């Protein structure tokens, strides 16, 4: 996808930590978050791995979907 | 919307700049960037002036849309 759902994102705030934080890791990344899901989508050259590895190191331990 | 052109949101890096300024202004808000188009959609309770104002004051100049 890339997809994950962050069970820790539990509102707008929280979201937009996790916004910044990729964005920070990859400033020509495409981020979408929704908080009535939890679902974050990625469009990155990253892999998943790298993704989720800064998103747990931030508080927000993702699981790929 | 609200939408904006930006027209100085030329790279995946400026628009990075533009949603990281606006999520700043109101956590709360979802911001899409497309850099192919230059467009910003915002779902934000702020004005479309607030939104432009902040825009305008990091160099990121809008239109509404
Ligand atoms: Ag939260
Ligand atoms: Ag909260
Ligand atoms: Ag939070
Ligand atoms: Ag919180
Ligand atoms: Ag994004
Ligand atoms: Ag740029
Ligand atoms: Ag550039
Ligand atoms: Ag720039
Ligand atoms: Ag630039
Ligand atoms: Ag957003």
């Amino acid at each position: 996808g890339m997809q994950f759902h962050i069970d820790d994102m539990t509102c707008g705030g929280c979201a937009s930590t996790v916004k910044k934080t990729i964005l920070t890791l990859d400033a020509n990344a495409t981020v979408r978050t929704d908080p009535a899901t939890r679902l974050v989508d990625v469009e990155t050259s990253l892999s998943a791995e790298q993704i989720a590895a800064a998103l747990q190191k931030a508080g927000f331990p993702p699981r790929e979907r």
